[PDB]
């Protein structure tokens, strides 16, 4: 790592240096260091260059703007200053350039949406490594090889991803966020495939702002959801992207890629999904539950496909996908109701994972949830309101009460109801959940909403040892 040779593509005469690590932050910038001093909201990075300096970095790169020309090389303190017009949008490249180009290194696959883009990942980094790759993820839940995933600037995705390179990753799912991609955090990127979930003159503007946008990234294949009205008309406009569709949205005229669903049975343990596609037709038993977890399913396969993977190959590894911990997470044992656990805390994730349950319920749904003590109240009806509305029996109990007393946040829930008399009232969350799944039918299914993943009970000031994946488990006499 050299400041001449980092800077070679823009800046010709930039002087022979020996660089560490790359920073924005003055504060962490230590001996050898190249501190980028960036101007954003309120924040000029170049005011804290005589601190950089003063702690020994080895050379700065500066916003030129108001101060210098592009290119300009000045030397304050023995040290190389070198400023450059629009940093901003230049920081991904460069950083890009410092780290190895790590995008060229690996298949990187881009997914961009307001929903399904964690799951639409992990699905990527998954079946991508079921079929020999070493698979990464970047996203909401952290960054890492799957399975090893740790819980945000242009340089620091480059640094993350260059990590994953280090690490052997051969394939990285990222999400990329509105926010992310305006702020050029990904600007400089070889993606392998760029993949859209879904959206939600006005929408001119929104939609020119948009387009500019992704003309300027190496988005790859593109692969698009043909059941959001955005998604079709991005599609309309781009002839090479994939059609994905399990609404029949795919038009046949346009001779484009595609793969739509013909049918889906929504069933006790996950989905059968029959598809045809311009690579093949053919069968997935998937395991992850309700409708848009089908679409997540098939933009990763029509991703796949588009990057090369055999159908046959695919086909053969989809009943090992699986559903990210704690999100619609399916749980069926001979003879004994179904039991989805779901981290739904909010209404409208409420209602969402209800309706995904019911799809594949044929008795009586169940819907075992609580609210968290000392926070909002006002979540509260609501939550109440949705689970007598979308559910068939509403067991209302303890999650985290905390210092509140229990059976207050169980009266506020119980006040959303139109009729509270309906709804089976226990307490002892561990109990609750017996009592659904003890006294549920064969073909009935209980949603256990408000935890997921989570491992305990706040009561009190205690965190006290509680899973409702391993209380489920446990009943249903499988292994969480
Ligand atoms: C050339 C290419 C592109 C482009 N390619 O794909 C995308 C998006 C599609 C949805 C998935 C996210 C990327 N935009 C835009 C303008 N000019």
């Amino acid at each position: 790592r050299n400041l001449r040779d980092l800077l070679a593509p823009w800046v010709p005469d930039a002087p022979s240096r020996a660089l560490r690590e790359m920073t924005l932050d003055s504060r962490v910038a230590a001996a050898g260091d190249l501190f980028v001093a960036v101007v954003g909201h309120q924040a000029d990075g170049r005011r804290y260059i005589p601190q950089a300096i003063a702690q020994g970095v080895a050379a700065i790169i500066a916003e030129a703007k108001d101060e210098a020309t592009d290119g300009e090389i000045r030397e304050m303190h023995g040290v190389p200053v070198i400023y450059l017009s629009q940093l901003n949008e230049r920081l991904s490249a460069l950083a890009g350039r410092f780290y190895h180009e790590p995008s060229d290194n690996l298949r990187l696959v881009g997914v961009t949406g307001t929903n399904g883009k964690t799951t639409t990942t992990q699905l990527l980094a998954q079946w991508s490594q079921l079929l020999g790759e070493i698979s990464a993820v970047m996203g909401t839940v952290g960054n890492g090889l799957l399975g090893k995933v740790i819980p945000g600037s242009a340089v620091d995705v480059q640094h993350e991803l260059a990590g994953l390179v280090d690490q052997g990753a051969t394939f990285c799912a990222m999400e990329v966020s509105s926010h992310g991609l305006v702020q050029h955090r990904v600007a400089a990127l070889k993606f392998a495939a760029s993949v859209f979930t879904n959206l939600s003159g006005d929408m001119e503007h929104y939609e020119a702002a948009k387009w500019l946008l992704y003309s300027e990234h190496h988005c790859g294949q593109a692969i698009i959801n043909a059941d959001d009205e955005v998604g079709r008309r991005w599609l309309a406009k781009l002839p090479d992207a994939v059609a994905v569709s399990m609404e029949d949205h795919i038009n046949p005229n346009c001779h484009g890629r595609w793969l739509k669903a013909t049918e889906v049975n929504y069933h006790d343990s996950g989905a059968t999904i029959r598809f045809s596609s311009s690579w093949g037709d053919g069968e997935i038993e998937s395991h992850l539950m309700g409708a848009f977890n089908v679409s997540n399913l098939l933009l990763a396969l029509a991703t796949l496909l588009a990057l090369g993977y055999p159908l046959a190959d695919l086909l053969k590894t989809a009943a090992r996908l699986q559903p990210v911990c704690g999100r619609m997470e399916v749980f069926t044992a001979p003879g004994k109701p179904t039991v989805v656990v779901d981290y739904a805390h909010t209404p409208d994730a409420l209602e969402k994972a209800l309706q995904a349950a019911r799809l594949h319920c044929a008795g009586k749904l169940w819907c075992v949830f609580g609210c968290g003590g000392d926070r909002d109240k006002g979540k509260r009806p609501l939550m109440g309101a949705i689970a007598e509305e979308f559910a068939d029996v509403a067991v209302v109990t303890d999650d985290n009460p905390r210092t509140e007393e229990p059976r207050a946040i169980i009266n506020d829930i119980l006040a959303g109801m139109l009729d509270a008399g309906h709804a089976k009232v226990m307490e002892g969350r561990a109990e609750a959940v017996t009592c659904a799944v003890m006294q549920a039918k064969e073909n009935d299914v209980v949603l256990v909403a408000g935890k997921g993943h989570e491992d305990y009970q706040i009561v009190g000031n205690q965190r006290l040892d509680y899973s409702d994946r391993v209380t489920v488990a446990r009943l249903l006499g499988v292994i969480a």
